Order: structure tokens, then C-alpha cells, then sequence
């Protein structure tokens, strides 16, 4: 929506605070070391993995579908099921996308309202363990 209600891609911000997410993440994945066995399954350059990543939630937060338009159907638990992902690397992940979120988006509602379900589906990606 955009007039009485708005989207959340619209609410946190747009491009410019998922451009700045994703950068954020992928940050603190490559240099915090509690975030190490999360890093160590990623491709040795990142770069590739950003550019999916902020297109996957420029479409997620309703703005433009275009990770869809690229790649077609997500099948996240599927495409992850070529990484071993066991707890360690599970909730790493998680420890670099909550700070990522709480340093780029201002409305501690808004992440609220898109914490928790990146969380169940943080779990359902786990395939080890
Ligand atoms: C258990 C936590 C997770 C771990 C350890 C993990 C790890 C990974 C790894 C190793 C890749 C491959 C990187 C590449 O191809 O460059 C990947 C890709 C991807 N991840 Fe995750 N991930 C997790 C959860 C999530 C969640 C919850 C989301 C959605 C909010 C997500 C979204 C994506 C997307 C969109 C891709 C690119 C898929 C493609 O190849 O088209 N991941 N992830």
C-alpha cells in the first residue's frame, strides 16, 4: 500500500535502509568473530551474496519483486540446503541480522514487526544437527 497505509519497505525507509541492512550484515558476518562459523560456510567473497540478499529483501518488505524477477521462486529451505547450517551457524546469523537491524532501522516497531518472522524463518533454514 502506499496512501492510508504504507508498506514496510515504504515505513523503514526504502532503498536506502535496506542497501544499508544488507551492507551491515554482511559487515559484522566478516568481522566479528562470535560470528565466525556463520562466515565460514559463505563464499570466500561476499559480494555475491549482498547483491542477493538486498534484492530478496527489497521484495520481501513489499518494494519491487525483484529478487523474483531474477532468480523465480525463493525456495529458501531448498537453495540452503547446500550449506550445512547446524545451530552455531543458525544463531550467528541471527546474531548479525538482529544488530544489523537495531544499527540501520530507527522504529522499534517496524523491527518488531519484521524480527520475528525472519526468526521462524531462520529455524526452518537449519537442515543439521
Ligand atoms: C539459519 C540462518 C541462515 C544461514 C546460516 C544462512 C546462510 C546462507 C548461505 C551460506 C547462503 C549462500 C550464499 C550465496 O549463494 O552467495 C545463503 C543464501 C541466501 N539466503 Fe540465507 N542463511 C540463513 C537464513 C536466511 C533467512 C532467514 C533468509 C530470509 C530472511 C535468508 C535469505 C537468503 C537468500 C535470499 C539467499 C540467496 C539465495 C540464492 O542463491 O538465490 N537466509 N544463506
Amino acid at each position: 500500500m502506499s496512501s492510508e497505509t504504507v508498506t514496510l519497505y515504504e515505513a523503514i525507509g526504502g532503498d536506502a535502509t535496506v542497501r544499508a541492512l544488507t551492507r551491515r550484515f554482511y559487515e559484522l558476518m566478516d568481522t566479528l568473530p562470535e560470528a565466525a562459523r556463520c562466515r565460514a560456510i559463505h563464499p570466500a567473497d561476499l559480494s555475491g551474496s549482498e547483491a542477493k540478499f538486498y534484492d530478496y529483501l527489497t521484495g520481501y518488505l513489499g518494494g519491487p519483486p525483484v529478487y523474483v524477477e531474477k532468480h523465480g521462486h525463493p525456495m529458501l529451505r531448498r537453495r540452503h540446503f547446500v550449506a550445512p547450517i547446524g545451530p552455531a551457524e543458525r544463531d550467528e546469523w541471527l546474531l548479525c541480522f538482529r544488530r544489523a537491524m537495531d544499527e540501520t532501522i530507527e522504529n522499534a516497531k517496524l523491527r518488531e514487526i519484521i524480527w520475528a518472522p525472519v526468526e521462524r524463518l531462520a529455524f526452518h533454514m537449519q537442515n543439521q544437527e
